[PDB]
This record gives C-alpha cells, sequence and structure tokens, in this order.
C-alpha cells in the first residue's frame, strides 16, 4: 500500500490555506506529499501507481463549526460535496482528476478518502486562525493512519 497526500487550498487566503499546511506538516514528517493548491494538472508529472491518494482541502460549513475535520471516502465524497461540504478547490480540480483517471487505469481505481478542514477566516493573509491551527493537528492525525 503505497500512499499519496494531495494538499489543497490557497495559502495567501488564511484558513484556505489550512489544507496546504497539513501538507507541509506531513511533508516534513517524510510523507509523500504533492502540493497542488489549486492546479490538479500538477499531478500528471507526481503521481507513480500509488494506489490510495489522501486529498486535503480547507473548506466551508454551516452545519459544523469552524476548526472541525470531516472525512469522507469513496462515493461518499461527492455524495458529501453535494450539500454539506464546500470545497471551491476541490470542486476545481474535479474535472481535472477525472481527465487524468481516464488517462491512467491505476488512478481511476485508486482509493480516494477526502479531509476537510472547516475554515473560520478566508480572507486576505498567511496566518491560520486558533481555531483552525487545531484543525490541522486532527487533519495529520488522521491521514498518518491513512498512509501506513
Amino acid at each position: 500500500m503505497r500512499v499519496l497526500i494531495l494538499a489543497l487550498g490557497n495559502e495567501l487566503m488564511k484558513d484556505d490555506g489550512a489544507g496546504l499546511k497539513a501538507g507541509r506538516i506531513l511533508a516534513e514528517k517524510g510523507y509523500n506529499v504533492l502540493e497542488v493548491g489549486t492546479d490538479i494538472f500538477r499531478l500528471a508529472n507526481h503521481y507513480n501507481g500509488e494506489e490510495r491518494i489522501v486529498i486535503i482541502d480547507a473548506i466551508l460549513s454551516d452545519k459544523l463549526k469552524p476548526g472541525e475535520v470531516v472525512h469522507f471516502s469513496g462515493e461518499e465524497i461527492f455524495e458529501k460535496l453535494k450539500a454539506e461540504i464546500r470545497s471551491a478547490h476541490f470542486m476545481g480540480a474535479i474535472d481535472g482528476l477525472k481527465l487524468l483517471m481516464a488517462l491512467d487505469e491505476r488512478l481511476k481505481r485508486a482509493e480516494i478518502h477526502f479531509i476537510g478542514i472547516v475554515a473560520k477566516e478566508i480572507d486576505l493573509g498567511m496566518e491560520l486562525s486558533d481555531e483552525v491551527k487545531a484543525g490541522v493537528q486532527k487533519a495529520v492525525e488522521i491521514a498518518e493512519k491513512l498512509a501506513k
């Protein structure tokens, strides 16, 4: 089992960089992390047949409070993103991810996991809010479990 972590988000929009910060922590810990940001086609050059993909992103929700973390996998991800969860970022990646899957059967069949970190302040700035720092920590914990 080889796991690839995809970190999504925009670091210049405060909590919208939560995914990237979690990714950087995982990268420092030795994990295979691709910083996608807002461009899924970065994956074309990076993917190496990994059987599990763990996507980490900043999200907006109203059922949940800031700093909260969600974790979905498989078909469940797309059912959730319909109503409950909002990540502009993964949404911006879906079409490109679909194309890359059409071009690589390993990617198409890979196990997909989504970790969403509920943002509080998605305004201009490079620092995370205190509530989302806590969220980054738990997102990192979930991802380490998925990456055995």
